[PDB]
């Protein structure tokens, strides 16, 4: 029932494997084919400062694929500069045979092993039309991108009541002979100067710099939707005004990095698109120079390293629907438009949207809002001009399940990946994202958070967010689908959510009822700490009401900066567990996994495994962007020679109640100290002894109440303090000073090779007293709920929870149960049994 995981790592930075994985039963037909590139490539490790990088060889790719072992009968055959391939067809149900080929600059063809695949008669079916369909349907015409031609004067007259339509004539009406200036007259340097670290200096100068590049670009943005909304030519004039200027900047020193490279592409092909049919010689030539240069230099990066990254943060975010777009706007006209729009199209189908097919976001909280224009508009886009729904992809109907459960309405998101601190309440662009689910999936969740949302605040769409990379309003101005009636209520959603590919999971006592909701999330991840993930296997948060108690400390400064490395991705931040001291690697090899878990009614469960998180850290991804960050992957700032043979994380959730169990198996190779955190963010944490353990108040400035009722099978000695491991200091903000203290509780054990934790953790508001724990019959009872477990080191670990009144148990034990957790559950009127027993991600 307990599975042991061997590997140094479960995801890969850089492509090591073929998919699909030899001898499996694919998810969908057709199948899609990846595997390594022959010269595997990392790339660039910082935007600002590339690193060490290798060459990167054009190549040739070859592919068979059969169900004649000897590729003889009915062989499908490709080649490819890249290493995927899409079929175009669904394939025959049985068994098939496969192998890619790399094709030498000399002609010569080195094979890969013949892999095996099967297809069901229950393999989902998953087919968009080749791209040479798509093309020989398209359009000559422009406008053919930000929209049809054949429906311009459609759009203008649906628009022409519309008051969302009405803020880009007001924004771009501002513009007009309002001269825009250089970029060195723009641009703040002062604080820039003053950094000597080249990362962070390099840093701050991709912030200023993309400030005004951004402001500028919703201004050229406004003035070309402006002219497509009433044809009136001073849009057109200020619009290629002030896009010839922001051109202009191309060349400074002061253009730094991707995104604002990719800004120039995007504004170009906008106006290119849009304004085509005004045009000047001049002008026209101006453009395309642009989208042929600025095109060329990102394709160039993505061939052989994106589609084998494990993701690419600001090519997935904006940068690949921008080529995407630079491409269909330019296809048949420019020779180089047609390998862009080759590869953009293959790699989409390839494996977009998002990395877990679960639908939860890898990179968390604050980092899937930047996803929000290219998680919509390029499906959208694509399935107009083929006539094929490209959000049939099951990702988008789970992906709804993400949106809601990560963030409920009006409430504190579950806080995970970099930012995560700053997201408070759903935002305008959250909204607009699942507005578009709702029309595009017909999904009543989607609409149902979209409607409950808007009912207590009808301006949300309108409110404050990061419009750059999420405002759908243009979307809204062009879809002809209405949203969905209101059906589902958010109350009907089950109480827990569990993601396994994303490992996550959701608790909630009122998920449709915000203020009354009680909630505790938690992760275990195969995606480990790298990119914008944190160190926070096993780490759990609490929320009453939207507003969070127990929660990840430390402030986001940066990407590598010292305190992020040691003060808010390192594990000391989190409420998790150290080993004397030291914490989880950094990059994928630090790695939970979530190997069971039950979502119910009167009870649900997850349980983590952190067991090879911990330890050196070996990522040469990471060991690069330390070296140029000036990091130090030592003893003294958290990270030593791995000690950690088991640590599962067993997270029971004692139905509505607002009480959750939390219960630690750890071992060692060693004897060591074990170290179990609780931080807040607001306010200091009240400490007590209770009975032969201890009791942890933590309260927010509202009504907000965690108290950890926490017990071990050693005595523990405990402290807590104020202070980071570093100063938070906001070295990105001229004159920034340190940002405001955190509070940090740890338990510290006395040595032992074994150990267990038990946590009751009693969540709640102004809704009810405290629960009280009693200590009676060698056991422990709460509400109706006997608690039993094992608190011994020589003991074999067990936990057995039972509400008799309620009909509702769990049972983990290694004696009858052989390993696996059993549950009783009460399910409309229905008792339910399940036997729960461990499975890889
Ligand atoms: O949009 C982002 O993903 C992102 C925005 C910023 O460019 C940067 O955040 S920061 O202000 O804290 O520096 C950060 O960019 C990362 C990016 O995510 C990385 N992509 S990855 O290789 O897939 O992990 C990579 O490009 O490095 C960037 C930082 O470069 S730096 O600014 O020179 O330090 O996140
Ligand atoms: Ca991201
Ligand atoms: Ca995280």
């Amino acid at each position: 029932a307990v599975i042991k995981v061997s590997e140094e790592t479960l995801m890969y930075e850089v492509r090591a494997t073929p998919s699909p994985a030899d001898g499996t039963y694919v998810k969908v037909n057709p199948p899609r084919f990846m595997w390594p590139d022959k010269f595997p490539h990392l790339g660039p490790v910082l935007d600002g400062v590339p690193g060490q990088v290798d060459e990167k060889p054009k190549v040739v790719y070859r592919i068979r694929i059969s169900q004649d072992k000897n590729f003889r009968k009915d062989v499908l055959t490709g080649e490819r500069a890249w290493a995927f391939f899409n079929p175009f067809q669904c394939l025959a149900q049985g068994k098939w045979y496969w192998q890619h080929a790399y094709v030498t600059p000399e002609g010569t063809e080195e094979w890969s092993p013949v892999y095996q695949f099967y297809i069901d008669k229950d393999t989902p079916e998953f087919n968009p039309p080749t791209l040479e369909k798509v093309l020989a349907r398209y359009p000559s015409h422009h406008p053919r991108v930000l929209l049809d031609a054949d429906d311009w004067e459609n759009i203008i007259a649906k628009n022409n009541n519309n008051p969302e339509a009405r803020t880009y004539m007001d924004k771009a009406s501002q513009c007009i002979s309002r001269p825009l200036k250089h970029l060195q007259e723009e641009i703040d340097t002062t604080n820039v100067v003053t950094l000597t670290n080249i990362v962070q200096r390099e840093s701050a100068l991709i912030r200023e710099s993309r400030k005004i590049v951004d402001r500028e670009e919703a201004n050229v943005e406004a003035l070309v939707r402006a002219y497509l909304l009433t044809k009136d030519e001073k849009y057109y004039r200020e619009g290629i005004n002030r896009l010839s200027e922001i051109l202009s900047w191309q060349k400074s020193k002061y253009f730094a990095g991707d995104f604002n490279l990719s800004t120039l592409l995007s504004m170009s092909t906008s106006a290119y698109d849009g304004f085509y049919n005004l045009l000047s010689p001049e002008e026209k030539q101006l453009l395309l120079d642009n989208i042929r240069k600025i095109g060329d230099k990102f394709y160039n990066e993505y061939v052989n390293h994106l589609e084998n990254r494990i993701a690419d943060n600001h090519v997935w975010q904006m940068t690949f629907r921008i080529l995407t777009m630079a491409a269909f706007a330019t296809v048949g006209e420019i020779p180089e438009a047609s390998v862009w729009t080759d590869y953009c199209y293959n790699e989409w189908i390839s494996r977009l949207p998002g990395l877990h097919k679960d639908g939860g976001w890898h990179n968390g909280d604050a980092y899937f809002h930047v996803n929000i224009r290219t998680l919509i508009e390029v499906p959208v886009f694509f399935s107009r001009i083929s006539g094929f729904n490209f959000f049939a992809d099951p990702w988008y109907n789970n992906n709804a399940l993400y949106v809601i459960y990560q963030q409920p309405p009006f409430s504190k998101s579950g806080g995970h990946g970099n930012s995560h601190e700053g997201q408070r309440s759903p935002n305008g662009g959250r909204i607009g994202y699942a507005d578009a689910l709702a029309r595009e999936c017909n999904n009543p969740w989607a609409a149902a958070y979209v409607h409950e949302i808007m009912q207590e605040d009808p301006d949300i769409l309108s409110k404050a967010f990061e419009a750059k990379p999420a405002d759908l309003t243009w979307y809204r101005c062009t879809t002809p689908k209405e949203r969905p009636a209101y059906s589902k209520h958010l109350s009907e959603l089950p109480e827990s959510k569990v993601f396994k590919q994303t490992g996550t999971a959701l608790m909630n006592t009122d998920i449709g009822h915000h203020a009354n909701n009680a909630m505790l999330s938690f992760r275990s991840s195969p995606y480990g700490s790298t990119s914008h993930a944190l160190a926070n296997q096993n780490a759990f948060n609490t929320f009453f009401g939207g507003k969070a108690i127990f929660y990840s400390s430390g402030h986001r400064t940066g990407f590598t900066d010292d305190h992020c490395m040691y003060a808010y991705r390192n594990t000391r931040a989190h409420n998790s567990i150290l080993v004397n001291g030291m914490g989880q690697k950094i990059g994928t090899e630090g790695y939970g996994w979530i190997p069971r878990y039950y979502e119910g009614e009167e009870i649900s469960y997850v349980v983590g495994d952190a067991s090879n998180a911990y330890g050196k850290v070996v990522s040469p991804l990471w060991l690069e962007r330390g070296r140029l960050s000036g990091t130090q992957f030592t003893p003294e700032k958290g990270w030593d020679e791995n000690k950690l043979e088991f640590f599962r994380r067993h997270v029971v959730q004692l139905g509505r109640s607002g009480l959750f169990v939390v219960y630690d198996e750890l071992a060692g190779k060693e004897p060591v100290e074990w170290n179990y955190l609780l931080h807040t963010v607001e306010l200091p944490m009240e400490v007590v002894k209770e009975e032969g353990g201890l009791r942890i108040l933590g309260k927010n400035k509202a009504d907000g109440i965690s108290i950890a009722h926490l017990y071990s099978s050693q005595e523990m000695t405990y402290a807590q303090t104020d202070t980071f491991f570093v100063a938070a200091l906001d070295w990105k903000k001229r004159l920034g000073k340190a940002l405001p203290n955190h509070y940090h509780f740890t338990a510290t054990t006395a040595p032992c090779n074994k150990v267990f934790f038990l946590n009751i953790i009693d969540v709640h508001g102004n809704n009810r007293a405290d629960a009280v724990i009693n200590h009676q019959g060698n056991h422990i009872t709460v509400e109706g709920w006997v608690i039993e477990c094992n608190l011994d080191s020589e003991g074999k670990a067990f936990l057995h929870i039972e509400n008799k009144q309620n009909g509702a148990s769990l049972d983990f034990n290694y004696n009858s149960n052989k390993g696996a957790t059993t549950i009783v559950d009460q399910v409309d009127g229905k008792r339910i049994e399940k036997r729960l027993v461990d499975s890889l991600p």
